């Protein structure tokens, strides 16, 4: 390929987490468009840890398995967009498990060439379940299912039943729900597992971005439940600021950038909802400029 | 009063956090009686930080006014119950309205005899503020404006509009969709702000408690949108223990005990919901055994 710039080796952790947001990643790729570019490598080839949640967590299964953004982008136009646009609990499990299916087909956590942490909330605990792979990794399920888990945004989609190689189940649901924003726990990895100095470590934080708020008006035409949809999406988002907020209160010293930037197009449906193509393209745009406003600093934390 | 036990003073910062949950927090009343009585003072006399959210905002603030447990009990059952009765985004925001002038009429964050911090979700950033007091206090917002705005559940209630000393005006909703459990954000003043030694810190955290999950065919009887309901109410719960869990994995060396135990019964509507004043009142006795299950290392922590 193209990529084909190197870096040498240092004592800095760079850690990449990338927050859920259905089919809205389009924003988050065109941020990782520009980074891949700027640094002329793989992703997995600068970064050594990279978290994700929900659809976020089908960006970061890619980079850790090497993938170049292109790529990613290919498998998330012709996936993601699909399972959004279904409009039954049938539809959008059947639709996710087919994107986990033939997007990761059978790796594994051991199959991966960078740190990665995958979130989903269980059920019945009401906590995290954070699959982690690096070089038992990610409890002994395949990333698909991990990926699959991390998506199940139910009630709207079924709840995912995993069994871990130790033999316990448990049932799963969107990582959104506990961290749609990964990265205070991207963050504990770093420092909790890997013991890095918190001066050792750069934090890339990329969002799916903020747009207009769909009002009642139009969420009553493309949903028979429009108050429960608004109150997840708003809920959500207030979980994804809301921990970059305890993340700067609680680690001011570790060197982060956060890129999930305010805009007032395209006006679109919530994230559970909105598939259309045509605005979801627009948000490549979207991110690229995002990177644009930050480019100086993030060729000084990467690089 | 009969609370003449004296504690001379040390080098250890004892915090108290109480989660929102509704009028279930005759839970956290039980629990808190219990810690009197064991201690044989007014928490305030042996607590140096007290942090709440929604109707946790509510004993928190009483707490740190002085008042003993069997008064905050009596003001609780009076008001609260009523609160929660009501079925009208009208006929809730002025039952709350009434709560807090009634409960607080003009007390100021300059009237508090330890330090509290209520914590509240901003509508537009969608990330917490928090009314803090000690020994410009609150933003130089009343106690019952800012309790009032911890309380404030859209979209079920109206948004709360408070103006700070220095002119901003902001909007503001409940503060269990950014920090229900407010433990992590009473850590963050006790090491930030009062530069503590985790060592040297004591953390009790007293949630509601948790009972069976109300299903469809219940909530569908008292409520029109109960799906919305529901999800209200699972967030809510994943987010009280996934925050206690991200504290678990960021500040092991933080002594903390969480007392919010699982029970099989009462049956009840969620937080939102639940009014009956007969199911709540036996969460008083639950929060006692809770209590008792943990005496031991409770007087070791205090005392």
């Amino acid at each position: 390929s193209s990529l084909l710039t190197e870096y040498g080796n240092d004592n800095i952790c760079r850690v990449l987490a990338l927050d859920g947001g259905g089919a809205k990643g389009f924003y988050t790729l065109g941020v990782l468009k520009e980074i891949e570019a700027m640094l002329g490598c793989p992703l997995y080839k600068r970064f050594d840890l990279v978290f994700g949640t929900s659809t976020g967590a089908i960006i970061a299964a890619l980079i850790a398995l090497g993938y170049e953004v292109d790529q990613i982008h290919a498998l998330y136009t012709e996936h993601v967009p699909r399972v959004m646009s279904s409009r039954s609990a049938a539809a959008r499990t059947m639709a996710l498990q087919d994107l986990a299916k033939e997007v990761f087909q059978d790796k594994t956590f051991e199959d991966v060439l960078m740190g990665i942490g995958i979130v989903a909330t269980r059920w019945m605990t009401e906590r995290p379940m954070i699959f982690k792979g690096n070089v038992s990794p990610g409890f002994g399920v395949s990333i698909a299912d991990a990926v699959q888990a991390s998506c199940s945004a139910y009630p709207f989609f079924e709840r995912k039943v995993i069994v871990t190689a130790a033999g316990d189940k448990v049932e799963l649901i969107d990582g959104g729900y506990c961290a749609n924003n990964p990265t205070l726990f991207a963050i504990a990895d770093a420092t909790v597992a890997l013991k890095k100095d918190h001066k050792d470590i750069r934090v890339i934080n990329v969002g799916v971005g903020i747009y207009p708020e769909p009002k009642p008006g139009l969420l009553m035409r493309i949903a028979k439940k429009w108050l429960a949809v608004q109150l997840l999406q708003k809920t959500l988002e207030i979980n994804t600021q809301s921990m970059d907020q305890l993340r700067d209160i609680l680690f001011k010293d570790i060197p982060t950038i956060r890129i999930s930037d305010t805009f007032e197009r395209p006006e679109m449906a919530t994230d559970l909802l909105e598939y259309n193509l045509d605005k979801l393209n627009t948000l490549r745009q979207r991110g690229r400029e995002s990177f644009g406003a930050r480019e100086a600093q993030l060729r000084e934390f990467l690089i």
